[PDB]
């Protein structure tokens, strides 16, 4: 594996001479997700020690309208841009308006060559043959590049980024090289614990509002505080100490069997949201909110931002559980189905998912837009989301992303959509 | 004073609403100097804060050029300019431009009106009648702003500010309120001091490498660490206690009468860079060497920011001293003068002023600038440099300026005709 490095390092040296040697403005564009946000962070970082201003855009899709506005910045004064999380697909889109440009991106690519031309590099693991849905995020490409300044404290955003985007269990490939390195570096420690313990909140209110895992039995104030009390452990201590969590694992596991992930690897890092669980979820939720700015505050260790990050996370956990009591699943072929807030669409889709693919949509305006999560599983069984949800070029829209996660867009044929989906995903199948 | 808060507060309520109602791009103007990395860092924490994205520039000077870039901007997707340390005298040609623009600035206004049409808000204190040259810095207008936030914290860059831009000895007005509000929020301790004590390294080092004031006779690790071993004090200690105090100050008036400049109220932040003084120097030596965003991320307490400014300070204050070592310090009766090179008279005539005013000059073209500093015993005894250096107005230019800094253009040939004037002039000052 130390193999496929060497071969990494070519485009990150590369890109590092690209960014050294620039002058003129820069414009860094991300999502909105917690592996988004925390890309930028690692870029705003890695930008300002390289004594680089810059202007940082948060877009929820790279769609060829914000690719069209963008393109017309390059009329006087032509930035050079930094895509991360997005871009490969987008590639004839930038080839075609000519942008100079550096791609950090882990989603599928649609030209397989790292330096495209004389004005684009594209580092994107899948040329290497590195999974981009299980062993790196946008934060690790954008990682990998930072390191080669000596950034290796940057590597608790990418940390941060697994996490965010479900590749900590299990940790393969370059996520676990990354992970390795900051323990040797001294920026994380690592601690099997319960999960409740990473919020320091009350346990009852912990248990109330998590989702990973989510009890529909216990999410509520009342039924945790009645569930603990019953068993013998204090509901309005913060941490659980080994006999309490002894406890509470078994009380679980016995009225909940299927249960699963209650113990993890918790990621104690260099940062002042030290629980780097706690600080993927405050991002997740902020970015939800259209708070972009803020989660690029708390990636910058703001003590306000971070006051802002953990009231958002709060009121959205809550948000969340009530709209998760409410959600109607509804039963095609082999997809389920649902429709909800737009900030929620994609964590319900994966909470939800267990058999069969789980495919979300909110309306906004004259459009529907979607989100589907499957499972490794699923994946292993051949399943694939970005090639079945860009079927929305049939019905006048677009999509992509990757094999266990992608969205799409247009417009008020959304059942005409869905029984779309649902045939592919039998084929696949 | 709650008096005059009342009347900014207008100002500073309606850009808070200007900016919290706008969802576009944000740019960020500011000047290189220490208030203007300052300033960069309260905006960009505002900002972000409040959950706005914004593109950080910096400039040197606002020219009509630069203005015409920036415009060229504007024409597809307006943004909301917030210009700082600058603005106020270019205003003219931000209206021209019909710029949607706050301006945020200390320097004389050429337009003393705070709304100046619907598109364009002037936050400048010479309009509520405070003194921006001595009362208030850009740092402390943008922290003016900031703290319709609430973002007391801020105030610690605001200090920064103060002390990049001489306006903390003494402490006045505006700045006077900006200090004790930060302590009062205990952002800030305040603490008397002698000046070797901000460095935290070795007290040898911060004595051979000072220029607040600077002593040649001690400028130099050797002299420095020797005359700390003669008077009984380990120079490889960081920090002078009260002992050591009394013994350097009882020894040192010999090599520098003046000894009062040694003392100075120092400022402890709440931030990593906990010295104030430190941080503004490391700031400005920074800007100094264009690194602007790397000054952004200190502000922003960023830990490698910091290492690289830690650096390139000591770099920047050795070849400091390197550089006044090179001086060639020539007297006439009241006046010393020197010729030096073109990025740095002033700035050397400033450190060199012990007794006497310092002229410095460099020839360009056929030209001759002149770079004059006294000090304030020098002016309360007299000295009036625009009086003596509008004196070129008589061998072919001009010049002029404040009464302890002035400058002057002179026909490089007669380079010592001027000086002779200047000196005598100024020797009539003084008796």
């Amino acid at each position: 594996m130390m193999e496929k490095l060497k071969e990494i390092e070519k485009v990150t040296k590369a890109i590092k001479e690209k960014i050294l040697n620039h002058y003129g403005y820069i414009r860094v564009i991300t999502h909105h997700d917690t592996d988004g946000l925390s890309s930028g962070g690692i870029l705003a970082k890695m930008l300002m020690r390289t004594n680089k201003l810059f202007h940082l855009t948060v877009v929820e899709h790279l769609s060829k309208e914000v690719i069209e506005k963008l393109a017309k910045e390059n009329e006087v004064n032509k930035p050079l841009f930094i895509f991360a999380d997005m871009g490969s697909g987008q590639i004839e889109e930038i080839i075609k308006h000519n942008f100079n440009a550096i791609i950090l991106d882990h989603h599928p690519p649609v030209i397989k060559d790292s330096f495209i031309n004389e004005n684009i590099i594209q580092l994107n693991p899948h040329i290497f043959g590195v999974d981009g849905s299980r062993e790196i995020t946008a934060s690790g490409v954008c990682y990998l590049v930072a390191r080669e300044f000596g950034y290796y404290d940057l590597s608790v955003l990418a940390i941060v980024g697994i996490i965010g985007d479900m590749q900590y269990n299990p940790l393969l490939g370059l996520n676990k090289f990354i992970v390795n390195e900051a323990r040797e570096y001294r920026y994380v420690k690592i601690m099997n614990d319960i999960v409740y313990n990473i919020y320091d909140v009350e346990i009852y209110k912990a248990i109330a509002y998590c989702t990973k895992p989510y009890i529909p039995d216990l999410a509520s104030e009342g039924k945790a505080f009645k569930f603990l009390k019953d068993i013998g452990i204090d509901p309005n201590k913060k941490q659980l100490d080994d006999t309490d969590k002894k406890k509470l694992l078994s009380a679980i596991i016995f009225k909940y069997p299927k249960i699963e992930n209650l113990l993890i690897d918790r990621y104690l890092i260099e940062h002042k949201v030290r629980d780097a669980f706690l600080l993927s979820e405050m991002l997740n939720a902020v970015g939800r909110n259209g708070l972009f700015a803020v989660g690029i505050g708390i990636c910058l260790e703001d003590d306000e931002c971070i006051k802002i990050g953990n009231q958002i996370l709060w009121e959205y956990k809550k948000n969340l559980i009530n709209e998760l009591k409410s959600v109607k699943l509804k039963k095609l072929n082999n997809i389920y189905y649902f429709e909800g807030k737009k900030g929620m669409i994609g964590i319900i889709a994966s909470i939800l998912v267990d058999d069969k693919p789980v495919i979300g949509y909110h309306i906004e305006g004259d459009i529907a837009k979607f989100s589907a999560r499957g499972n490794r599983d699923l994946v292993n069984r051949g399943l694939n989301l970005s090639v079945a949800m860009a079927v929305a070029k049939e019905f006048g829209g677009n999509g992509g992303g990757h094999d266990v996660a992608s969205g799409a867009v247009v417009s008020k044929d959304k059942v005409q959509e869905f029984l779309k989906r649902v045939d592919e995903i039998i084929g696949e199948q």
